[PDB]
Formats: C-alpha cells, structure tokens, sequence
C-alpha cells in the first residue's frame, strides 16, 4: 500500500507538469484582446482588466510547480556535496506537504470554483458602473476544476506517507 | 497473428502523436478572431463563440492522448524501482481498454461526425436570435472524421490482445 | 544500376522533407488574412475562402510524407524485437509503391496545375456571384509544380527495383 | 551552519533564473501597444511612454543576472588552463558581493515598489498635461516585490560566507 | 595553394549558411502587410505586390543552399555502403561547379542589382496605371550585393581545384 | 599580466554574444510598426523610415559577431586536417586585430552616440518636410553606449597581446 | 344658438391650417434620419421605415385640409358666374359632413392613438426578427391627439347646423 | 350638365397644383441620399441610381402642369391687344385636349402603375449584377396612382364639353 | 392710468410674436443633432433625448401665442356679421384672463427656471444609468426667463382693466 | 401672320423664365458633393470637378435670361422720361436679336449636346490619368435639349420681325 | 443743423437693419459645427463652446434693434387713438437715449473689440485645461468694430436733440 | 449724350442688384466645408482658411451696394420733408463719384485679379508649411472680372456728368 503511493506520487505530477507546460499557454493568449466593455471612455478597458483578473491562472500554476520542486533540489545538491541524511529526508517531506496545503487554500481563496461571462465593474475612469464581458469563460472553468482536483490527490498521497512513517 | 498486433498498435500511437503536434495547432489558430455574427451589439461574439465551442477539439485530443499512456509511465516507474510483474500488466491492460473506450464514446456525444458553416445563438447580450459564421468548416470535419476512425483501430486491436490471454 | 537507385531514393526522400519543413509554413502564413472579396455582406469572405480551398496544400503535403515512412517504421519494430525477414520486405515494397502513386494521383485531381489570382463564387450567405482575390498566386504555383516533380522522381525509382527483383 | 549556506545559495540563484526566463517575456510583452493617452495629437503616445518605461524591468532582470554568473566564469577559465588558486576564489567571492550590492540598490532608485495605473504626462508634442492609462499594473507591483526579496536573501547569504572566512 | 582553397571554401559555406537562417527571415517578415498601393479598388495591392516580387529573396536562397550540398550527400550515402570512389570524387565535383554557376547566372537574371522604392503597376482590377510604394528597400539591396560576392567567391575557389586536378 | 589577458577576453566575447542572443531581437521588433508622422500622404512613412534607419543596429550587430569568429574557424580547420602552426597563430592575430577596429569605426561614422526622438524628412512622395516620431529612442541609446565600451574592451586586449609578442 | 356655430366653426378651421403650417414641417424633418436598427445589413433600415410609416402623419393633414375646403370653392365659382343657389348649400353642406367623418374615421384605423418608441421588424432584406428605435415619439403622439380632439369639433358643429335646417 | 362642368375643371385644376406644390418637393428630397447598394466598388450607386430614375417624378409634373396652361395665356394675350375670338376659342379646345391626352399616356408608358423596394443593377463599374434599395417606396406608389386620377378626370371633362360644341 | 394700459398691452403682444418669430426657430435647430451620451448602445440617445426634452420650448410658446388670440377671432367674426356687444366684450376679456395664467403656470410645471447642461438617463436599452450632454444650455434658459417676465406683464395689465371695470 | 409672332414671343419669354426658376436650382444642388473618384491622395476630387464643370449651367442660364431683358428696361425708363421712339424700337430690336444669337452659339461651344457619366483626369495633385464619376447625368442631358430648343424658336421669330419691318 | 439730424438719424437706423437682416445670419450659420477641440472625452466641444459663446453676437443685435423701436410703436398707437403730445414727445426721446447708451455699454463689458482664434477651456468633462479652435474669427471682429462705430453715431445724434430743445 | 447717360446709369445699377442677389450666394455656400489640407493636426484647416480667405467677397458687394445708395436715401427723406435743393444734388453728386472710386480701389488692392487652387499655410497650430487646396477658383475668378468691369461703368458715366455740369 505505501509501495505504490509513491509511484502514483512521481506520476501525478509530471501528468501535472505536462499539462500546464503544452496546452495553457494558449488558451489565456487573447485574455485582454478579446476583453470588452460597454463605453466611449479612454482607459475604462485596462482599470477594468486589472481588477477583474488581478494574477492571471497560468503564472499562479507555474510559480506553485516550482515551489513544489525545491526540496527535492537541495536535498540533491546536499547528496551530491555528500559523495544524517534521513533527518534531511523527514525535514523536507514536512515542508512538501506544507507548501502543497498553502497553495490549495490560496487557489481556492483567490479564484473560487466558476469564471463568469459578465462583469460589473466601478472604477476610475469609469462613470458609475459598466458591464463587461469575458473571452472563454467555460474552458477556464474546466481547467480550474481540473487542478483543484490532481493539487488534492497529491496532498492526500503526501499525508500517507508522513503518517505511515509517523 | 498476435504477434504483428502489438507491432502496429505501436505504429498507431507514434502516428496520431505525430499528426496531432505537427499540424493541428494551426488549423484551430485563427478560430475566434475569424468567427463573426451579423449584429451592432457588444458582447455578442464572445457568448456566441463560447456557446457554439466550449472545448476546443485540439485541447480534447492532448489530452486523451496524455491520459492513455498514463498506464505505461507507472508500469515503467514501478520496473524501475524492482531493479508479480504479470499480474501488473494484466490490470493495465484492462485500464487502457477502458480508458480508450471513454474516450471515443466522449467524443461522439460531444462533437458528433460534422462541423457546420452557420450557427444560431440566442445568449444575452444578443438580441432574440441572431446567426453567426464560422472559420475553416470542411478541414475541421475531416481532421474529426481522421481522428475517430485511427482511435477506432487502436480499440479493435487491444481488445484483440485482451481476448486473446483471457 | 540498381546500386545507386538506392542512394538517391534515400536523397531524394530527404530533399523533399527538408523543403517542407523549413520554408512552406511560411508561404501560406497569411493565406486567409489577405483574401478579399468586393462585398459588404458580412459572412461571404469565410464562406469563399473554405470553398476555394477546401485542404490547404502544406497539410496533404504533411500528411502524404508522413504516410509514405510507415512501412519502415513496422520492418523497424519488427526486426528490433527480432533480436521470414525477406517476405517483410517484398511486402512493404509493394505496399510503398501503392501508397506513392495514390498519393500523386489524387494530387492531380484535387489541385491540378495551377493557382490562379480571380476566384468566382456563389456561396449563401453572397447575394448572386461575387468576385474574390487570392495572395501570393505566382509562389503557389512554383511550389506545387516542383512537389509534383519529386514525387514522380520517387515513383519511378521504385517501380525500378520492383521489377528488378520481380 | 556554513554548510547549508552554499547549498541554499545554489537553490536561489536557479530559482530565480527560472522564473525569469519562463514567465517574464509574457507580462511585457504588451507594454506599448496598450499603453493610451486621452488625446489627438499624433507622436504623443511615443513620447508619454518613452517617459514613463525608459528601460523596462526584464531587461535590467536579465542584464543583472548574466552580469552576476562572470566571476564563476572567470574562476572557471583559469582552472580549465591550470589542467594561487585560494586567492582567486577570495577576489571573487568579493566581486560578487560588490556587484550583487550595487544592482539592488539601483532597483530600488530606478523603480520603487510600486506601479501606478495612471500617469500624468506634458512632454512635447503634447499640448500643456495629459492623462495616460498602463497595462497590468498589480501583476507588474507583485513582480517588482519578489525579486526584491530574493535578491536580499542572496545578499545576506554571501555576506554571512564572507565574514565567516575572515 | 591548394592545401589553403579547401579550408576557406569550407569556410565560406559555414558563413553564408549562418547569416541566411540568423538574420533574413525577418528582414522579409513585413513585405506584403507594409506594402501599399494609391488606389480605393479591392484587390489592387495583391496583383501588384504578385507582379512586383513573383519569388522572394529569401526562398530562392534556402533552395539554392540545399541543393548545392546534394553532391556530398549522395558520396556519404555512398561511402557508408562501402563500409571506383575517386570516380565519383571527379564527378561530384563537376556537378557543384555546374550548380553554383547557375544559381548565380539565374540570381542576376531575376532580380539584378537594385531593388527601387517605387513600382509602377498595370494589373487588372487596377485602373491604368497607379504607383506603389516598397518596404525597406536600402537594406534588400545590401542583402543582394552582399549573397552576390559569397557566392563568386565559391564559384572562383570550386574552379580553382577543377583546374588543379585536371 | 598576459595570462589573465586571454582568460577576459574569452570572457568578454561570451558576455557580448548572449546580450545580442537573448534580448536585443525584442526591443527592435516594433520599429516600424510604431514610427508614426503627421501626414495624409500615402507612403510618407516608408520613405521616411527607410531613410532615417538604413540598416538596423540588430543587424549590424550580429554581423560583426559572425564576421570576428572566421579567423579561429579557419585555424581549427587547419589544426583537424594537421591530424608552421605558428606562423598561422600570428596571422590571424593580426587579422582579428584589423576587424575589430574596423567594426567599431564603422559604428562611429553610421550611427553616433545618440537616437533621437524627432526625425524631419524630406523626400517624395512627402509634401516639402514633415515631422516624425520615433518609438523607444532612450533604450537604444543605453544599448548602443553599452557595446561601443565592449567592442572598446576587446580592441584593448587583443592590442595589449599583439605588442607582448612583438 | 345656431348663430354662435357658424363663426365658431370658421374659428376652429383657421386654428387647424394655422398649427398644421406653421409647426408641423419641424416635428417630422428627421424622421428616417433618426431611425436606427440593430444589424449590419445593408438595406434593412430602409425596409423597415417604409413598413412603420407608409404614410407620414402631416401628408395626410396637408391633404384633408385641402379636399374638405373643396365645396366652398365650388360654390364661389358658381356664384362668380351667377353675376337655385340655396340647392346648392344644402348638397355643399352634405358633402362637407361626409368628407369629415371619413377622414376622422380614417385617422384612427390607419394610426391609432400612440407612437410607440420601438419597433419590431421581419422584412427582407433583415435576417429574422430585428429591433428598431424611433425619433421624438411623446411629441408625435401629443400632435395626434390634437388634431383629433380639433375635427371631433368640427364634426359636431357641422351636424348641429345640418339637424338645424333638416 | 355643361354648366358645371366648368366649375368643376377649374377645380380640379387649382386641386392638382396646390399638391404638386406644397408637398411634393418633400416626399423626394432624399432619393439619392437614402438610395445604396451592396458594393464596396467606387461610383456603382450613382450609375445605378441614374438608371433607376432617369426623370425624377416631380419634374415631370411640374412640367406638364406649365405646359397644358400655354392655350390660355396666349389667348388672354391676344384678348389684351384686342382692346375672330370664337375660332380661338376652339382652336385652343383642341390644343389643350391633346396635350394631356399626351402626357397621360407618357406618364403610363415611362413609370407604370408602382415602385418597388428591390432594383437589379448590371452597369459599369459595377462588377457583374448587383442589388439596390429604394427610399419611401409606398408613399410614391400612393403619390403615383392618386395623380392618373386626377389627370383621367380631366381628360373626360374636355372631350365632354369637345363633343357639346362639335 | 386704463388709458396707457391698452397701448402697453398692444405693445407687448407685438413684441412677444417678433421676438419668437425672427430668432427663436435657429437657437434650437440643432437640438438633438448634438445631443450626445457616453455609450457604444444602439438607440439610447433617442431613448434619452426624447425623456429630457417630452416638447420642446418652441412648440409650447407658438401655440400659447395663437391660443390667446383666439377670442378676439371670434369678436371680430361676429362684429362683421354684425354689419349685445358690450356683452361679447365682458366674456371675451374673461377669457383672455383665464388662458393666460393658465399657459404661465403650465410652463413653471413643465420647465422650471433653468436648462442644464447634464443629465441622467435610465431609459431602456441603456445599460443601467448614463450621462448625456446638451446644447446651449445657457442660451436656453436665458430666453425662458425673458418668455416668463414678458407673460407675468401681459397678466398684471389684463387684471388691471378686469378690476377697473368690474 | 406678323400678328401672332408677338403673342408667341412673349409667351415662349414666360416660359423659359418659369422653368428656369422653379425646378433648376435643384437639379444641381448635388453637383459636387456627389461627384467621386477613384482615389486616396487629398485634393483630386477639387481640381477635377473644376476642370469638368468650369461655370454651371443653371448660373449660365440665369446670366443669359437677365441680359437678354436689358433693352426693354432702357426702352421702358426712356418712354417714363418722355412722360424719335421708333428709333429707339428699331436699335433695340437689332440689339436684342445679336444677344440671343451670341448666346446660343456659346452654349453649342461650351457645353455641346450631352453630359457623360464618366471623366478622365490629368491634374495636380492626382497621379497620372484617373477616373471620375458624375451625378444625375441623363436628366442634365435632357435639360440641355430643352433649353436649345427654346431658344431657337425665340430667334426665329425675332428674325422674322426684323425682316418683315426691313 | 438739427434740420439733418433728423434725416440721418433715420438713415443710419435704416442702414443698421438692412446690414443686419441681410448678410449676418450666415456668417454664424457655422459656429458649433466648425468648432473643435483636441481630445478624446465625449462632451467637452458641447462645455467649451458654451463657455466661449454664451449669446451669440447676432442674437443681442435682434434683440437691441427691436427694443429700440418700442417708444414709436407706443407713440403711434397712442396717436392713433387720438383720431399733451409734446409730452409724449419729450418722454419717448429721453427713453430712447436711455435705452441706447445701456445697450453700447453692454457690448463693450460682453464681447470686447475682438474675437481670439484660440481658446483654452477647463470645464467638466473635460481632463484638465483643453486648447480649443475658432471659426471665422476676422470676419467677425470686422463686424464687431462696424456694429460698434454705427451705434455710437446713433448716441450723438439724439443727444445733439435733446440738447437742442433742453 | 448726357440725356442717356441717367437711363443707362439706372439701369447698370439694376442689373448688378440682381446678378448679386439671385445667384452669388450659392455660388460661396461650400467655401469652408470643401477647402482641405493635407495634415493630421487639428485646427489648421480653420487657420487656413482665415488666412486664405479674410473676408468673403459676396460680404463685401452687398455692403458697397447698400453704401453707394445712401445719398439718395438722404436726398429723398429731405424731399419728403419739404412738401436749396439743387445744392443738396451738387452734393450727393459728389459724394456718390468719391464712395465708388473707392470701393474699386479696395477691390483691387484686396483680392486682385485671380483666385488660384493651391494655398500654402504657415501658421500656427501647422507645423512648418502645409498645401491646401480651394473650391470652384474658376468661377470665382469669373465672378471677380464682371464686378470690375460693371463697377468700371459706373464710374465712367457719374464722372461724365459731374463734368458736364461743372
Ligand atoms: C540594459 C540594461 C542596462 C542596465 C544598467 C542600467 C544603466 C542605467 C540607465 C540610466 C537611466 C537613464 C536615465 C533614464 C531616465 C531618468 O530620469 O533616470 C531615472 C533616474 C533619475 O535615474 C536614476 O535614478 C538612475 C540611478 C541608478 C543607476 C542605475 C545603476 C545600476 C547599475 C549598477 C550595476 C553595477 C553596480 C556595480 C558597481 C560596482
């Protein structure tokens, strides 16, 4: 049973990888091209822009890969100096469950589970409120969901191990 | 004769990766910014683009083709670490069958076996029902018809080798 | 005689798909961006245009060369996992042949000669026939007649050793 | 305690490589063209831009890190020819330090901690004050806060060697 | 004098190769979307730039490169076999020669020495004659001048050694 | 003294060879599409751009980094085939000397120290003289500054080893 | 009783032909230039004007003020010659009775009582149901109802006198 | 019998001319303004639009009201010098009977008895037949079949008092 | 004292009827040809202009004006057909009274006491709420001050004579 | 036979002077404002409607109607002051006959006998030959005849006089 | 002396009207619409040409010369009933004296001596202080300086009289 | 001979009364909406225009006509008011001589001879000399030689009867 876990463990995140690396990058090209609203007024698109999608999803992903990957690193370069190192092995299985836990709640907190068609929107150089309108909200939903869950499966496999070994 | 079907299930694979990296990431370039509808309204495009597409054909295909050789990765991660190997190839053997079946199945209720020049969309901002015109109609039907009839042979010949142990 | 056959098969092949690859994605870059039609109805130009050219040159082009490699690719895969050779070969030669003369013929029936620079057409939603304008129509024409002369070069060579060994 | 140190330092300096080279290009790469000004005076835009954005902050990010990898290069010429070396790794680990000191500080008097959504302009040929409007600016901030961390956290790194050896 | 002719002539082949792929591609990017006719009738701009430029530069130089290395393909092909062939050294060799001379004779035939900023056009649907107006024409002509002198220098070095062996 | 000459100069050619490679192909890239002049002539701006910007710095550039590494390739050339060394080490020393002050005079006299912002022409098809505006103009002047102290750099070296010899 | 009547009623056909040609021309001015659709067809607003108003409001005004003045006329010419006339009052009088109830009644079928702001419209050549938005309607509407409320007037008076003599 | 019908012409005279004059240079004001076609070609709505309507409607009428009143000015010119009359008299009976009987049947064969909303247009420069659309169609058809009426009452009233005289 | 009184009286009617007349018709000609709103809505500026301006102050003003000289019309009818008075007089001059204050009191109803320049619209098909701009605001309510003064005056001297007589 | 020659002068004087005046001036209204070319350089439309239309026929017309009435006022204030005559008829009548025939031989000269639909163009600021496009050309035609006619006849019957007197 | 005075007065007040009513209504025809602002913000034309031009010059001009002619009016219709004069007399001309030295002191402290070409603007919506242009400004500072001269002449005059009789 | 000399003076001054007032105000409705320059800066076609054209030369023939028949005026309200005569005739003789001299001098010195079809413009806010091109210059040049030589008359003939008397 833990035997597996760890196999299952090395593919959910290269199929994770994988996934953000060829695809994602090309549904949120046209994100701020094909924005519009309803208005005359210079400036109103790019205020409205901004506050509606503040960190765009794709550079969330790539950031929290890459902070998942950073204990794997130093341990290898402390092995490599090498050539305790189950005390360096507990250490960095606390900070990997840690980080992958911190960045589930910050996607939840920060996007939620839906991406709208429409937005309303009140800020300066806006006069009173205008409607806005969103390039393919149903994808980014999908994707959304999608991460949620692999992001979920990996804490679950990451939590087995730190108590199976307790 | 079971012994050439493993020969060309693995020719089958290469062929399809091929086809799909090579070329169909720009037939689907242009899909939005060449998509028009008949109307003085802001917002329409976008709803009925999003409407009339909500998951791009090329997205579906990187994925499937990524989640059907999932089996494999774990296969070979698990040989690896080994340096009841049998048992491990009979139940992936039965997850890929399953997997392409979906998979095919998905994509005849999805997208069915044409794409059409006009659409009809009655989605606010729009309105009543206005029609709409799309981009590169008679290639995106016979990249679909290609499609289903090589995943159909990759089916017929797994559930060959699947007969064939018992 | 029947020892440089060989050599230049093997160049030739080669020669065609450098071209390929390097310059004609770029010929037909703009193929859609810069046709036009004299009309202020909206929808006719995409109608015109997927009528005109229903399969883009460089995706048959594409398409053809990577079907005529797949019987190496199965002699390949066999005799790996060998480690009646000669019956292997006699039957790819024939199916290479067949392929490459398929693929000339429907050539010729789907494009003919020549690209020329005025196109009619009659496509709901244009009222009566329209008269359109094509880019780049000199360059096109180049391209196909040069591409119809290496493949025949291909067939030739390998009739030549078809009958050879008889 | 000295041991981590240079393992940790190796670990910040690729990190923040990558997450240079991967990302970075994107978010800048429509600085310009939806940059806008309220206003019909044409050469305006040119000039209230130029302004605002005299070297943009991926140029300086990748200038300053090809700038800080030379001393390492230097080292690494010298002892491929050796095939007093203590004393070249003192000079180095000082010019690094000196180097790594001055490119923060410049940060900090070139671009602050923040970037504006408005921005008010009266250069020639622009008649008396104009109101311009930037793209992505919290996206932009958010940038500027991270490297500035990172590179305090290698600023203190090298110190802590530096006044470990003495 | 011979000795030094083989060494440069490899030289001049690795230069000219170089600048073709590094720079040219994008001296060309621009040719037909900055080219711009004085008219109000559709579809003068594509007969014009078609009569103006019927092959572009950059094309004619990639073919023009790859077939003069057909020679040394076919000898390797050759020689790998093995594994009569100063024959076949004389007759490559005639072959180059033959192929570089062309190549030139056809450049100065197509295009000559200069290419001008104005055109003067009389191309249905144009009506009579109307002028047009070129983009980037100093730096063309530079290219040309410059591909001319490399590729007589060759043209003298390849003559060189046929003369010497006799 | 002269050992460390040789370690920096090999230093200084990298250093110069990644800022052409990784950065300067994007600040040039909207040179045209971003050069603007108060007119309604058509094909003003052509004539005016072409005339102002000759041939770009991105060009030059990268030719005179090609056109400074064939004297080492011939050497190697020679030195594969050994398998008077000398007397060749002299030459090209002398010939590398030559091209590289060639070059930076040549830099001197095309383009100066500075890019302005205004830019007054006066040639047909432009009514008397107009007034245009050029995009980015202190970036590029930082850049030209930068490589004239490198290429200075470099002048001084391979001097400084010239007359150690003597 | 019958003595008022008669210069009450001059009174009332004075006030009308007053109303109708002093103000009337100015309400009407920009009836078709003011009237906009939703679409991009050409010819749909023509189409659909033509279907909301057939006949505009103040034609017809114009043209029943002048045929119910056509009796008199008829009578002043007669007396004019004359130089049985009380006959000739009586048949004037039923005439002029007739004449004013079939154009009321006339009235209220072909208008109604209200201009309604929008407009709702399926003529070729308009795809499907289309909206349209009409100019000043509260100010048309306030003008019909006027003049109904004048004829109504007027019918009655001329009632009166015609029971009067009986 | 013959009384009246003097009165009555006289009538129906002055009936016709205050129509023509009060509304009818209003009805026509936007023929050309309002008049388009399907066409992005230059000078195709002028040709068309001559071709559509070469005399304008209200020309016409003015005309031939002016010239059937030539009989009577010329015998008041007469009359006033007198201060044979009978045989004036009848010639002039004569004259004016013919000439509307004239204009009458020109106005049947030059306009016919409608306007429709649609015209099909096949004249240079417009590319091979086009469709055009019509301003106020119903409102001229209305304006059309009204004055062939009064012009036919007419008609009987002068043959009437022809054939008394006799 | 009721001497001057009915010269004044004569006076100011006089110079109210010039006054609207001669300038009123040219200060609101361009009343909704440039009213304008911040939207990109079909139809809102009818919507919008039509809910601020229901009737426009011209309209009201010329009938107010021939609305009160209605009752002198039908004194000076009847005193012809004349060819009780004193009654006549009484009644009309009660009359005159009564109109009089009722149009003064309709137009502080309707209008008020100034125009401005701004105004606030929910009207559908506007998006929530707009702001739309006027023409001539201060010229507007410039004449509606005078209009109101000039009606008080013609009030207080026709009660004068009422109470004088009694 | 003299007798009737004056009655019909005066009449055909009347004539031309009403149809001159009421339907002229709007035949041309759109003279230039419906003139095109097919053209993007600014001032051609200009230059070449001035050369095609010098001075216009409606001013042409009126010019020629106030000369030729010159004679009669002399005569006229000449017999007031009286209050040798037929001198003065006798000198007039021969002035009066040499205008009207220097007049018609103008026209022939200026105008001819048709207005085409279509002008070719050759001046400054145009390019080379281009082409224009006239407004409402058969009804201008037609005016043309009409207008010869006429003054034909009223020369005829001037010389008629002038013979008959002797 | 007082003999002329009378004489001119009536000239000159006869000229004022002729100017006046004759030629001024069409050098303001284009005021609005030849007016023009350098921005981008919807509304700010509307603010600043009210701002600039609160009453326009022909307006106050009516408006003084009907208001000049009331003591006549009154005079007359006083003595038109008469069928203490000198009183009357006396009365009125101090009046008129009054009422025209009011109106030169009004065009002084409103309008000035000038009409500038450019305008500077800071009213809401408009960003800032705009920069405005004028139409016609020479025109009509001539007709300022005229109006002003006339009405000064008309002041000397009447006081001359009323010195006069004392 | 001075006996003729009134009849034709009163009859040049007739004819030029009527040429002015039918047709030379329409001949000048276009002279600002069709004048055009060739620049994208706003304002400067106002500025040119002003410069261009100060005054508009059919403002300033209404104003010498109504000048130049002042002195009559003066002359017939001084007859009116006698029911020294002959010395007033001296005088307004005399003056009438003065004011036509010096209407014609101005006429000269103000606009010459010609009116040409390009205009070159130097004034703010144009940058540095802009072409500009004229409406109708050939009439207007017409228009311009018929005045003078008609106001030429008219000195001619007041001149010989101011030296006949004596
Ligand atoms: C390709 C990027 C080049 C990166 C280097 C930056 C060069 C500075 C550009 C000048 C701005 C031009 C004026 C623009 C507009 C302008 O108004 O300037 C903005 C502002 C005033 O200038 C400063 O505050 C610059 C001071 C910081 C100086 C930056 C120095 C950073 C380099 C230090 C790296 C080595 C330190 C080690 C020493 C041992």
């Amino acid at each position: 049973s833990t035997m597996i876990g760890r196999i299952l463990l090395t593919v959910v995140v290269i199929f994770r990888i994988l996934i953000v690396a060829i695809v994602g990058e090309t549904v949120y090209d046209d994100e701020q091209t094909m924005f519009v609203c309803n208005t005359l007024q210079p400036g109103c698109n790019q205020a409205c822009y901004d506050r509606a999608f503040p960190i765009s999803h794709i550079r969330y992903w790539v950031f929290q890969i890459i902070m998942v990957c950073t204990p794997s690193l130093c341990f290898i370069t402390y092995s490599v100096h090498q050539s305790g190192i189950s005390r360096f092995y507990i250490i960095q299985v606390v900070f990997r469950n840690a980080l992958e836990i911190g960045f589930l709640v910050g996607q939840y907190f920060l996007y939620g589970f839906s991406v709208p068609g429409l937005y309303e929107c009140n800020r300066y150089p806006c006069i009173k409120e205008v409607e806005c309108y969103v390039s393919r909200p149903t994808e980014k939903t999908v994707f959304l969901v999608f991460m949620f869950a692999v992001s979920g499966i990996c804490v679950v496999l990451n939590l087995a191990e730190l108590n199976h070994l307790g």
